[PDB]
């Protein structure tokens, strides 16, 4: 049975990376309303402008989605202005970053592990074969006035962002509270991380070695955990298939002789093919609609995970955050962003206790008369001898004047016991 | 008139509880878009395949979304892995939580609060009465097209979650600042939740009786408090009136000289039941089109609410957030969740001053030459002598060398008082 | 090159205000669908009815629409339940909040501030001007179907609301963590501010006359920084226009003879007549539908707006918040919220460092053996000396054992220096 004296308390600790993977934006994309519902048929495009400003306001909610795409990007990556240059040194405490900073010798300036995410996720590349030089009106015919656009922000131009937000200020003055999560001095900026979180300074500094070994293996252990990116990859294959139900509805003859106007023009007479061009029209359109709907609602669902990103950024990588489970699981130290296709990817650093055993407490010591309590963290008993400690680290220190504060009295306290406080100016007095 | 020098210190308080219901979920659905368009009709059938893929894309649409709703249950309880036993004790230092703890004497195993809010919130009946036993295909018939789902966590297993997250880890060793709102020391940990918000540990311990009744008595009042839950039953609601609108409208002859196939076919020649047939299904889908568009939209709501519902869990309940209004008003320590009908309700605990009066005060205490500034709260006048005490209780202390500090000059603060500072080694020299 | 002991520290600062604008809400609106498609028409009438309940439906989704527009206002606004009268000293330590506070002189009691945001931000107009008394009917008819409602919260409310917030509880009380931003005693609550940033109270009530004369020019700042705007005029471009779009397409012979009911009546036999009226039909309930799914989608994004608003309120204005960059730029001090033509706009007030220096630091410093770590802040070398203190300013102050722990060992810790640490009691004894 369990007595209501009984307190776990941490003897160790472990450090842990866990990855966490956001949908920040989509591909751009711009259908032409026009000569998707009519080819090179003028009697298709009068016909058009009978039915209204349908066409023109279906043109007008693809474009503004489009252009939130690229404002999703800008809010979460353009938080930092610095340029990031190369650190001389490559050496912070015995503490491996390599695998998460830019690796010069390649082609495109990424890290070993954005390089692995790069390569993992996986119409549009068809449009892409027609295209190379810049006969985008060509393409546009070829594919039905379906069309991809490119993004205001380059593969490259994201790199950088993400190296000044990792890093930036390596050279230049370390910023112990207002700057990126990678600064020379890193032994005192982690001191200054697990003071957050109510760990004494003394555990880092005592502990250097073991910490930055279980860091290094940790760093290992998510370039082989990296499934995994199905969470980037269905952003492709939901948008893809969107674009596949454009592309085969063209061919569906909706109550018409069929799906192809010069079938419908030739071999008809005139007021029968207008009746036949119009009910194609009407199918058409109608699918057009369903498409751009579609769009609209998705967009906003990438929209909100954008925010969100850029939220956790400026509270996980540029900050942190004490909010339970918003940085990842545990205590949270500190947050290492990684470039992604169609997103980013956070690696939470936190911290995780271990080897709990209990120990017996007590609300306060009863001196002389008067209660005596803990100035912070918790009194425990190691079977004849009572210490103060702290919560998230056993450390007993003796009880002192110095550690305790004085309050109402012995006689009020329900849970009080009997235990003698130690005065540190008697031994100088004699 | 108000002076410049004059502060409102509370000298008593109250413990409130405060209630906050979320619609986490809401009923899956499916909807057979080819039973629904197309009856026993082969004719209608083969009409409706020369539309495209329309019909086929509608099934995914709604499909997705009946999955989405077990992903927001989980995300919101599926955060605990406890087992979650029961606990000898009944007693928790005279606080009484039996009306929020599961009762073991019940078939299911609710609390007596769960039970009231489950008999509270009350299509779906008839198809739930057509079935009992697993013939899905023959309501599907009767019917139209449109099923019920069931969920994928039952009413059971979410008790068992809240009981894991409510309290879970009672027996084998308190967790102070990692685990559950509910552990068996409990006058301990909240001693370390009044001073989390700024109030000294003795503030408790020395009223223990007091607040244990307030608690006691605020959560009866919630009974009788539990209109309330209408947030809720807008859910089935809401729901219930869009599979009206979809059944109600299988009767509207849209342009058609009729609603029932059967009277289409029969005494109509054939080209001019096509013609008839083809109107139904363009108002049929165009019908089932704006279903779908507004259960996309709706679940887009529930999907925010599930989210902020798994945040304030995280963060209320396995947590102490110090954001404002966040887990209600007042200053926050503590939360218990309880299940409910589609939703989650959270019970909040917060600390409310009370019977406040202003007592004068000053920035600092000049003693010789030299300015005093408080080390923590604030400096306050009785009428006749200066004491040093915090802001969220009123208890005077002695203003000695070891509750300020010293910094500046006293001819540099302006509102600067003449007082005396103890030193309190002076009587040990001597 | 860089080294691995070099910290940067502030050692001067500055005073800023940013400006942030929530699209809180927008304009009410409703359409009534049997007007809008059928006008002065039986024949319309009857053919409407015959395709069932979706304009019935329709009017019912747009007045879900209006009636969320209050609830967005009163969730951000109606927080706080105080009169707010006058303040009769007008001086709160040299600060100026004449121009964020009402004008008793004006008929609309606006802030000059307000007051500039009002006459900035600019069909709506063309209802409002054929009414003015109360007519509803006969504006509705002649703007077919369309017509605006009022607001439940006129300007007047806001603007009291908006005075409550800010100030309120100016006289009887001062409440140091549980109230508004303007209170009395503005210098002490400044002192609470800086405290909740790291920086010591001494800074402020050293630098008064500094800092209230930066707040005052910074203030004035934003009346010429007052583009800007641009957000909120967003808000009334876009429901112009989509309105524009349902008055267009009227216009629209969609398939038709003609796009007037009245032409299609006349000089045409009656079965003739009922296909063309229902092509109309058809073709004015595809546009309204369009249209009503357009502001479901857009008021979905306003109404997130509004919680975010309501949000930042609470953990901005009524707290001090403590997210990196969640109010403002740099330390967050306070805000001060305005009104706004259909939003809020904040002032948020933060606390910036300036003129930075790189000093040399260390871990920690070995006295006799043992190493001293500091009890908060940094330790630093001026070139000749070592001295502690703080990270956010740079303030000097002798180290010493009352500004120390000991823990571990002289020979544990890496980087460990060779410096004094001074015992305060030796000079009493003797
Ligand atoms: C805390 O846990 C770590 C990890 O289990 C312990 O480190 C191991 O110590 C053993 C014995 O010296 C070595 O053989 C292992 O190789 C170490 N592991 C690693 C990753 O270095 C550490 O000793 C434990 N601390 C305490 C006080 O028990
Ligand atoms: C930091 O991590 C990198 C990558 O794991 C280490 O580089 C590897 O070192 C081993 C051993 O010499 C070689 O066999 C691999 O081929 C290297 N890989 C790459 C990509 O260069 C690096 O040595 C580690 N540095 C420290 C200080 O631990
Ligand atoms: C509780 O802690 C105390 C202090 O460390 C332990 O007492 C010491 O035990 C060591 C090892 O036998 C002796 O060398 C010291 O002289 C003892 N000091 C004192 C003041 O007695 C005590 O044994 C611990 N109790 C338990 C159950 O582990
Ligand atoms: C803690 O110390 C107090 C004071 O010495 C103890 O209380 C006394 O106990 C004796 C023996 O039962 C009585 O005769 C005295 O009258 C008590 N004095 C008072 C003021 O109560 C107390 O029992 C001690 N508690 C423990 C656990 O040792
Ligand atoms: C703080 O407020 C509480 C509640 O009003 C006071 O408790 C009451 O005290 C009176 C007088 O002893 C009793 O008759 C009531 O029955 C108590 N109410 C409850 C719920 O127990 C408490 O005394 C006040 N504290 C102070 C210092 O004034
Ligand atoms: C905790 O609350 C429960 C429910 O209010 C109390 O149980 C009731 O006790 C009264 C008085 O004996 C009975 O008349 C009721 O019939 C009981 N209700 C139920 C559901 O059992 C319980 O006694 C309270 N316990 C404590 C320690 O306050
Ligand atoms: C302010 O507090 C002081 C200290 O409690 C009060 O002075 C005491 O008053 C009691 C009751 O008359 C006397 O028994 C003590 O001897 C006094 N102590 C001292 C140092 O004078 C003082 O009266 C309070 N002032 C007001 C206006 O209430
Ligand atoms: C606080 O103490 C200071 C120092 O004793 C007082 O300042 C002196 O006041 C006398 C009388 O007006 C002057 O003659 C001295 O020249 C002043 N000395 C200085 C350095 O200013 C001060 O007036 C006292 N304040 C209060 C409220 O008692
Ligand atoms: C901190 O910066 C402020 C602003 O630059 C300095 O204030 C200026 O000081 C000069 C010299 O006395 C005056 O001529 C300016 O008019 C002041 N500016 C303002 C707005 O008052 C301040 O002196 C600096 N503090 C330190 C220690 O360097
Ligand atoms: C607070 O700010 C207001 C507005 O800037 C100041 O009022 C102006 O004062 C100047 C100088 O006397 C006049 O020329 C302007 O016409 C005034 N404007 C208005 C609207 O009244 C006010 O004096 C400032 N108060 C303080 C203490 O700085
Ligand atoms: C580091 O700070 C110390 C203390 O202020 C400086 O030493 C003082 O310098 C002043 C000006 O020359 C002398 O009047 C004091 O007597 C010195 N005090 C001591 C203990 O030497 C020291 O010069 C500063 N070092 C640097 C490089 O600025
Ligand atoms: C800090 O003080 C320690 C202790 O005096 C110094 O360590 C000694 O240095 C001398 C000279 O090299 C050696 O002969 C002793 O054997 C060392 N003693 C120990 C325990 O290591 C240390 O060098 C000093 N460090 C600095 C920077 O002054
Ligand atoms: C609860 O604590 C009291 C006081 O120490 C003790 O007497 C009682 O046995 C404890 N309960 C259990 C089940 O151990
Ligand atoms: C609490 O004590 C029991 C009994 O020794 C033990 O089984 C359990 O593991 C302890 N709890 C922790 C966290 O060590
Ligand atoms: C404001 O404080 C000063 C200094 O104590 C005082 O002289 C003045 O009377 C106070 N103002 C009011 C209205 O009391
Ligand atoms: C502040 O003082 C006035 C005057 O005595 C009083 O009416 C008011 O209630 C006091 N404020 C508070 C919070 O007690
Ligand atoms: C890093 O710190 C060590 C110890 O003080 C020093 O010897 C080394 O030169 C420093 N590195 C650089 C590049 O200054
Ligand atoms: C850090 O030191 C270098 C070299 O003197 C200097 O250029 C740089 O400005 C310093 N950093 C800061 C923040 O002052």
């Amino acid at each position: 049975a369990c007595s209501n004296n009984s307190i776990a308390i941490p003897t160790n600790f472990t450090i842990s990376v866990t990855t966490e993977i956001l949908p920040v934006s989509m591909t751009k994309t711009s259908v032409d309303c026009t000569m998707y519902i009519c080819g090179d048929s003028t009697e298709c495009s009068n016909l058009l402008l009978q039915y209204g400003s349908f066409c023109t306001q279906l043109n007008r909610a693809l474009t503004g989605i489009a252009v939130e795409q690229d404002k999703n990007t800008q809010e979460v990556f353009a938080q930092v202005k610095q340029i990031y240059k190369t650190p001389p040194i490559k050496d912070f405490g015995g503490f491996n970053f390599s695998q998460i900073l830019p690796d010069p010798s390649k082609p495109s300036k990424r890290s070993f592990i954005e390089d692995l995410l790069f390569n993992k996720v996986t119409f549009i590349k068809q449009y892409g074969d027609c295209l190379g030089d810049i006969r985008d009106l060509i393409c546009a015919q070829k594919f039905n006035g379906l069309t991809v656009l490119p993004p205001l922000l380059t593969d490259e131009m994201i790199a950088q962002y993400t190296s000044a937000l990792l890093a930036g200020t390596i050279c230049s003055g370390w910023t112990p509270g207002a700057g990126p999560p990678l600064q020379i001095p890193f032994p005192m900026q982690m001191a200054y991380r697990f003071e957050g979180i109510g760990v004494t300074q003394n555990v880092l500094y005592e502990n250097q070695k073991l910490i930055a070994n279980q860091f290094n293996s940790a760093i290992g252990k998510i370039q082989d955990s990296l499934s995994a990116l199905g969470k980037l990859q269905d952003v492709v294959n939901q948008n893809a298939q969107a674009l596949n139900f454009l592309v085969k509805q063209l061919s569906s003859n909706c109550g018409a002789i069929s799906s192809v106007l010069n079938d419908i023009l030739s071999r008809l007479d005139k007021p029968e093919a207008e009746v036949q061009i119009q009910r194609l029209i009407q199918c058409r359109l109608q699918s057009l609609q369903t498409y751009v709907t579609m769009m609209l609602i998705r967009a906003a669902e990438y929209r909100a995970s954008a925010m969100l990103a850029a939220t956790k950024m400026s509270e996980c990588v540029l900050g942190q955050s004490k909010r339970v489970d918003f940085c990842g699981k545990g205590y949270h130290l500190m947050s290492f962003p990684q470039s992604a296709p169609h997103g980013v990817v956070f690696l939470h650093v936190t911290y995780v206790p271990a080897q709990e055993k209990n120990f017996t407490t007590a609300p306060a010591i009863c001196h002389d008369g008067k209660a005596h309590f803990p100035r912070e963290g918790v009194f425990v008993s190691n079977g004849t001898h009572w210490f103060v400690t702290q919560r998230n680290f056993y450390e007993p220190q003796i009880i002192t004047t110095d550690n305790t504060f004085v309050s109402g009295n012995c006689d009020v306290v329900i849970g009080i016991v009997n235990n003698t406080v130690y005065d540190p100016l008697q031994p100088e007095l004699d």
